[PDB]
């Protein structure tokens, strides 16, 4: 069924985080295969890359992987497949990896960058764990119990392990861990290893002996198995290391150490010859001691040359300065240091006269002088007569070379000595570990660094034996040349094993890879995984291939590992790459009670009532998407991954912390007996059972064996003693953990609470699906330290159950025999008295301990959180979907969004937006206020923030979510949303407190998102179908459009009104604005396919027309304001728009509108009949527009006088408008007027600005004429068409112009007027006064305006008509153009109002400036540079048709031959959106903000979301898909 994880890419190929749970892995869930189906029936998993739409790595790009592409193949880790990545600039592309078998994956990608090279991304790996099963039950990686059996100890019978297997499969382990199986070395511990190819001959003698052993081990008790293995080396006398001493480091492989075998074998050479030199053999003193390494100090040091190694031999180099004084005899150059810099003479020649390899070390004289390149160049420098100053010269100049090989040996020989003086004090006088053995055949003072032994080629040869630097970094080889460990003594050895070296691979020693290669598969037919002790000293390479080898032997290789390389990352990168599955911890390394519960808090689990992920408003949501409606196609045979709700987006794929196997104790530490006491064996336990994650434990830990066995020399064997200690307790664990594995998952559905008083630890467990849980009450036996009271234990809304409690007690000492290791004896006695309150009101339970409670005893409750059953998130993830079945993009408003003030509209002041206490209150009332704020906190699982705070304090956010539609309960399909909010808001105030945020935040995301949804399917193809940018974009259109009380768009009627901003635009008369919905209107509500209701605004806003002209202020209709010019321009573009785009869009124009003033410009009698009296078409309505401004329209303000504009002059509410016939231009307004967009009408006294505008726009406008023309253009092919009956034009005379003439009159003249030329060459025909100007190669912002530079200004206006009139530029100076804007002009989030350059400029605005600057105060520079974000829609759009035109660059072949652009192009645009994503994905409106001020920083006066801001860029994406995704 349904088996797939989500991987999102960031825009680098990076995998993104959806949770922060630490530093991690891409681990994929351990789960069954489905019923009855084997390894190959179909993928164990598909993970889903997902790659977002016009991101570089689209370019030309592939996804590679190392993932086989189906069963059938063998993987291989460098044979990579190519996968293709479909780009779009609209569309995320999905890419599949079926994965048929577990192991180590990984991808990068390709792609070419934007040099045209090619680029690749960081591999990137993720793990697929194994399936164990037993005979046919799964056993869940987490519910893992592992017994670690040392086989020599076991009886030297088969049957005598058969006893012990017995005994662990009694305490309930499941797992068996085997220090290595195989014949072993001279001292026989089990890590020094003769031979890898077969068995202990003393048990085994085949293959076949050991698979039946182990299976029978499966089949009997239900046990699997698996083995140490060891890479790192081999037991120091095995018979194929005299065949091939090559895999070993010596001094032929490895020459560097022959310093160091030559001090080693001077003292297998003294502490022979020592007992007649010198004092001690064996002595105990510290005065004493310096008289033995006095005899290291001449017999050893002084004997060994002064070190030849390092230094230069002077003599014998002179020597062959004499010999051969003849040959090359000068240099002639002048790189030539004088006697004067004696230091820079001294390494000069060191540089140039030297063979290879100087410094580095060698055999005993191997850093030496090139002598011919060293007489040449004395030659040159002093004479070429040898008996003149040579003698002296050359060997000055040496003695300074070897000044700093003699400190290098200084500082060497000390650590040699030190290193020495130190150790055989621990070895032999004892700081903490005794026994002064003295010499012997077997042990001299120092240990073997290397093993020597005479080979069957017959040379003699020295491999060295590994150990570990004490604090040294492990991923360096201390074998390697980069070491100097062996020579400096650094070296804690292991005679035991010896050195394998393997090198980058086969080549470097193709022997060692062959015998390990059937070494470790051997293993792998046999074993269910492996165990590798120190593998951060296996390198990484080595570890992977052998792990790879064996995996295709068995592909379930379990993988068990301790590992502590330097940090948490490199654990992970290890973990990632070798495959590895669970890590080693230890119980037992905690030095202290406070050390162990933060142990134990690691590998817990996740904190109680921690938050649960979804879904929000970062995800696409395909309107072509498949859902679970009732969250009920799964079936819990088919073992599918699950979907977080009714939607199948799919389970993400993310970071997780390594899995953990947690050791109450190793192999390798010692006992609770010695580190502790015994009786502690008992809590320690419990506290590392109670962990969510794999457990295992050595054999005698639970059979409280006294001290750890000595896995070198021990030879007795272990007890038959039956159900000792702990056994009886470890039954009742494993079998606890049995029921429980069966039914938690993955890491969010099992939770955890610790704590640590004094010497006692809690541990609660619960489990998140159900709310049963397991309480420990352990306390601790660290030492015997003084009676101490534990506090009474609360469980809120829990009730609680006894469930077993025991002491374990030192019955005295342990037994003494010689050929059986024997246990402690001790009494495990049963406790009681616990009592168990329950307060049937508060719901509380309390827990109180009985005085009788011994330290080295536990307790153990079951307990059960209330309100929770196993149906309830069933109930929480179903029913959304249907609920939201009949909402509609106008009701969606209401329940995600409603700005405080806009609810305010609906409650008459009564109720706003719920007050988060220490916080305040979310942005939105509707649920993008919870999810903008929810977001983050779930990320990081913040239990601390004040809304998770409040939410566990109280149900007011829980019903306040429920009650506010309350307000909206008759709108279209809210009814039944609210009631499905109800039914689980209900049903999760039942639940414990603490529980409370994670659901609420639950509900809320699930129901957001149905939401969300639901809008995508309601809107159009091209935005339901796009990137989360898009759609975000696209949601904005259903935050401007609501209903409300206060206004509408209709002066009879309430009805859906677009906005022009949040929260300041929306309410009364604030609400509407005719130049806002206009520019607006093909952005958000026709590119979004919301086509009736920009219809709504066409009409309405028809009603209201006068003077010819189109109102701004908007007052539903009601004495709204025409001071507007650029409005009527703005509204005959959105109906060309509305034609061009919506389907039967011309019915339109025959729309009737009661035209509800009259046909002059009369007087304001909003309460006449002459209000309803007569109708217009659409029809009339455009040349009613066109024609008027023909003949001239002159008039003063309808009840101009203050009380409209109280700081507008007198003269200024007479604006009026008409056509220079010459240029066939519109003009308009004056110095005492602001008629365009950037109508910034000034106030400030202080300043003195009083009805002064900062930007009256006076004259030919470019928007205005480029609107014009478009208009022209629209009428005259709706002629052509019978769909317009006008062409008659009637001027102030009483002339007539066809609208064709008009047409082809601003053709022949608008770019004349408007542009300014590059070469001053040519001013003579486009209309310029060279004197004012600022910047050529421009499109000029105004022609004729009162004061004449502000014609000449560098403005963003002009891009407007680029778009909407585009056959009125010459391409190529377009393009020049509009690149000068892109350079100077544009922002990051917004265009620049005006050129930097310019003297006017004041690029920052604030509203309340009270000052005295003419340009600044009260808001005046309003226009003047403020960086505003509408204007850059425009802007690109254009920047893009007009690149497209122009730059050869820019385009690419089409299919069916159609010219599409290039991704040179889409890259170039992609680029300059960022920033935009960047906004509306980080702020907690969730849009476009109205304006910036300089470069990019806030503007606290913008409109935090502004309609137009976003309907632009949307503008922009509506383009490029109507123009070329067919």
């Amino acid at each position: 069924a349904h088996r797939t994880l989500l991987l999102r890419l960031s825009d680098s190929g990076e995998p993104v985080t959806s949770c922060s749970y630490g530093q991690g892995v891409l681990t994929l869930p351990s789960l069954p295969l489905p019923q009855g189906k084997k390894l190959g029936d179909m993928p164990v998993y598909t993970v889903k890359l997902a790659i977002p739409a016009g991101s570089p790595v689209t370019r030309d790009g592939l996804i590679w992987t190392n993932c086989p592409p189906d069963f059938s193949t063998q993987f291989d880790r460098e044979k990579f497949y190519k996968k293709i990545i479909k780009t779009s600039f609209h569309e995320d592309d999905h890419i599949d990896l079926d994965i048929y078998v577990p192991g180590t994956y990984c991808f990068y990608l390709s792609f070419k960058n934007d040099k045209d090279e090619l680029e690749t991304t960081r591999k990137f790996y993720f793990v697929v764990l194994p399936i164990l099963s037993v005979n046919d039950k799964f056993i869940p990686l987490n519910s893992i119990a592992m017994q670690s059996v040392v086989s020599k100890w076991m009886g030297p019978t088969i049957k005598d392990w058969e006893k012990v297997f017995a005994r662990v499969a009694s305490k309930k382990y499941n797992m068996i861990h085997f220090t290595p199986l195989q014949h072993r070395g001279e001292s026989n511990s089990p890590y020094s290893i003769y031979d890898q190819l077969e068995f202990d001959p003393t048990v085994f003698k085949s293959e076949k002996e050991v698979a039946d052993m182990v299976e029978r081990l499966r089949t009997e008790h239900n046990i699997l198995s698996l083995t140490d293995i060891v890479f790192n080396h081999t037991a120091n006398n095995s018979q194929w290391l005299l065949d091939h001493p090559e895999a070993g480091y010596n001094h032929k492989t490895s020459p560097h150490l022959i310093s160091a075998i030559e001090l080693d074998k001077k003292l297998l050479d003294f502490s022979e010859q020592m007992e007649a030199l010198g004092y001690p053999v064996d002595l105990k003193t510290v005065d004493d001691l310096i008289k033995v390494m006095d005899g290291i100090k001449e017999h050893v040091i002084g004997e060994l040359k002064l070190w030849e190694f390092y230094v230069v031999d002077v003599k014998q180099t002179v020597s062959e300065l004499r010999e051969k004084w003849g040959n090359s005899k000068s240099w002639s150059d002048d790189n030539i240091p004088s006697k004067d810099d004696s230091t820079n003479l001294a390494q000069f020649v060191r540089d140039n006269a030297t063979e290879p390899g100087f410094g580095s070390l060698g055999e005993r004289g191997s850093n030496k002088i090139n002598i011919d390149k060293f007489a040449a160049i004395l030659k040159k420098l002093h004479s070429e007569d040898y008996n003149n100053g040579i003698e002296e010269l050359a060997t000055k100049i040496l003695n300074d070379i070897n000044l700093p090989f003699y400190k290098e040996y200084d500082d060497d020989i000390n650590e040699v000595l030190e290193q020495l003086f130190n150790r055989i004090k621990y070895l032999r006088i004892d700081d903490h570990g005794p026994k002064q053995g003295p010499i012997t055949k077997k042990l001299p003072l120092s240990e073997p660094y290397f093993t020597r032994f005479k080979a069957k080629d017959g040379e003699e040869y020295a491999l060295a034996n590994n150990g570990w630097i004490w604090d040294g970094n492990p991923l360096v080889d201390f074998a390697s040349s980069q070491s100097k460990a062996y020579l400096r003594r650094e070296v804690i050895v292991w005679g035991d094993c010896v050195k394998l070296r393997y090198g980058k691979g086969p080549s470097d020693s193709p022997y060692l890879w062959e015998r390990m290669s059937k070494y470790v598969e051997m293993n792998a037919r046999i074993f269910n995984g492996f165990r590798i002790d120190n593998c951060h000293s296996t390198p990484l390479h080595v570890g992977q291939y052998f792990l790879d080898v064996a995996r295709r032997v068995n592909p379930n290789l379990y993988v068990v590992a301790e590992l502590f390389s330097g940090s948490e990352a490199m654990d992970c990168l290890f973990v990632e790459r070798l495959g590895i599955s669970s890590l080693i911890r230890e119980a037992m390394q905690a030095w202290s009670e406070e050390e162990l519960s933060r142990l134990v808090h690691r590998h817990g689990g996740r904190p109680i009532g921690s938050y649960k992920f979804v879904p929000l408003d970062d995800f696409p949501y395909p309107a072509d998407v498949k859902i679970d409606e009732e969250y009920c196609a799964y079936n819990p045979d088919d073992h599918s991954v699950k979907c977080v709700s009714e939607i199948m987006i799919p389970k993400t794929l993310t970071a997780t912390p390594p899995h953990a196997l947690f050791m109450d104790c190793t192999h390798d530490n010692e006992t609770p007996n010695q580190k502790r006491t015994v009786e502690d064996t008992l809590p320690n336990a419990a506290l590392v059972a109670f962990c969510s994650s794999a457990i295992g434990s050595v054999y005698g830990y639970d059979e409280v064996f006294p001290q750890l066995l000595d896995l070198v020399q021990e030879k007795r064997t272990y007890s038959c003693a039956e159900n000792t200690g702990i056994s009886k307790v470890k039954t009742l664990l494993n079998n606890m953990r049995e029921e429980i594995a069966s039914e938690a998952v993955d890491i969010e559905d099992s939770e955890m609470h610790v704590h640590h008083d004094g010497q006692y630890i809690t541990f609660h467990r619960t489990n998140a699906k159900n709310g049963k849980g397991w309480y420990l009450v352990a306390r601790t036996k660290f030492h015997s330290s003084g009676d101490q009271m534990l506090p009474r234990i609360k469980l809120s809304q829990t009730k609680a159950t006894f469930k077993a409690a025991f002491s374990l007690e030192r019955t005295g000492d342990a037994p003494i025999s010689d050929e059986i290791i024997e246990g402690i004896p001790t009494k495990l006695r049963e406790l009681t008295g616990f009592d168990i309150g329950f307060d049937e009101n508060t719901k509380e339970t309390s827990i109180l301990l009985p005085q009788d409670f011994p330290q080295g005893s536990i307790v153990i409750f079951e307990t059960q959180q209330l309100g929770i059953d196993d149906s309830l998130d069933h109930f929480i993830r179903s029913g959304a979907i249907k609920a939201t079945e009949k909402l509609s993009l106008e009701s969606i408003n209401y329940v995600l969004y409603r700005a405080e003030q806009e609810e305010y509209d609906y409650s008459e002041g009564r109720s706003g937006a719920y007050d988060i206490p220490d916080y305040g209150k979310p942005v939105y009332c509707g649920l993008q206020g919870w999810v903008s704020i929810l977001r983050k906190i779930i990320f990081y699982n913040d239990l601390a923030h004040p809304l998770s705070n409040n939410l566990r304090n109280g149900h007011w956010a829980v019903d306040y979510v429920v009650n506010r539609l309350d307000l909206y309960k008759d709108k279209e399909g809210v009814a039944e949303v609210q009631e499905w909010l109800r039914s689980r808001m209900e049903r999760i105030k039942q639940l414990p407190s603490y529980l409370v945020p994670s659901f609420f935040a639950l509900v809320v995301g699930i129901m957001y998102g149905c939401c969300r949804l639901r809008a995508m399917q309601l809107m159009s193809d091209n935005v339901g179908k796009s990137t989360v940018f898009v759609q975000s974009l696209a949601m904005t259109s259903i935050q401007m459009v609501s209903a409300m009380k206060s206004t509408s768009i209709l002066p009879d009627q309430n009805i859906a009104a677009m906005a022009a901003g949040l929260p300041h635009f929306s309410t009364n008369y604030m609400r509407c604005w005719g130049r806002d919905v206009f520019i607006s209107l093909r952005g958000l509500l026709l590119t979004t396919g919301r086509y009736e209701e920009a219809k709504e605004h066409i009409l309405a806003f028809a009603k209201t027309l006068k003077h010819g002209l189109i109102p701004n202020l908007l007052d539903a209709g009601r004495n709204p304001r025409y001071n507007a010019r650029d409005a009527a321009w703005f509204f005959v573009q959105a109906i060309q728009d509305y034609v061009t785009i919506v389907p039967g869009g011309v019915s339109l124009l025959q729309e009737k509108v009661t035209r509800r003033f009259p046909l002059d410009d009369e007087y304001i009698p909003y309460d006449d009949p002459k209000a309803f009296s007569y109708s217009s078409t659409i029809e009339e309505i455009i040349y009613e527009i066109l024609n008027r401004h023909a003949g001239g329209i002159k008039y003063r303000e309808a009840n101009a006088g203050p009380n409209l504009d109280r700081v507008m002059k007198d003269e200024g509410f007479n604006v009026e408008v008409n056509v220079d016939w010459e240029t066939g231009l519109i003009h308009g307004g004056s110095q005492f007027n602001c008629g365009t967009w950037m109508d910034k009408m000034g106030e400030s006294e202080k300043a003195n600005s009083v009805g002064v505008p900062g930007t009256p726009r006076d004259g030919a406008a470019v928007e205005i004429n480029g609107l014009l023309k478009s208009c022209l253009r629209f009428v005259l092919q709706l002629s052509k068409d019978g769909k317009f009956k006008y062409t008659e034009v009637t001027k102030p005379d009483g002339s007539k112009i066809s609208l064709s003439s008009w047409n082809d009159l601003l053709q022949e003249n608008f770019e004349r007027c408007f542009y300014v030329p590059k070469n001053k060459e040519d001013d003579n025909k486009f209309e310029i006064d060279a004197t004012i100007i600022n910047r050529r190669g421009i499109y000029k912002d105004l022609y004729r305006s009162g004061k004449p530079y502000e014609d000449y200004q560098f403005r963003p206006n002009f891009t407007i008509a680029m778009v909407v009139a585009p056959e009125l530029f010459t391409p190529d100076y377009a393009a020049g153009a509009i690149e000068l804007a892109d350079q100077v002009l544009r922002g990051p989030v917004g265009m620049r109002t005006l050129d930097p350059s310019d003297y006017n400029y004041r690029p920052y605005y604030n509203n309340g400036e009270d000052s005295d600057d003419f340009a600044t105060s009260k808001g005046r520079n309003y226009h003047q540079g403020p960086e505003w974000v509408w204007c850059y829609g425009y802007f690109i759009r254009a920047y893009h048709y007009f690149n497209f035109l122009t730059n050869p660059k820019c385009q690419v072949e089409g299919s069916a031959k159609k010219l599409k652009p290039s991704s040179y192009l889409y890259r170039k645009l992609y680029s300059r959106l960022l920033k935009h994503r960047e906004w509306i994905e980080n702020s907690p409106w969730a849009g476009l903000a109205e304006l910036t001020n300089k470069d990019g920083e806030v503007c606290n006066d913008s409109s935090p979301t502004q309609a137009w801001s976003t309907g632009c860029l949307l503008d922009l994406f509506y383009d490029l898909w109507i123009s070329y995704e067919e």
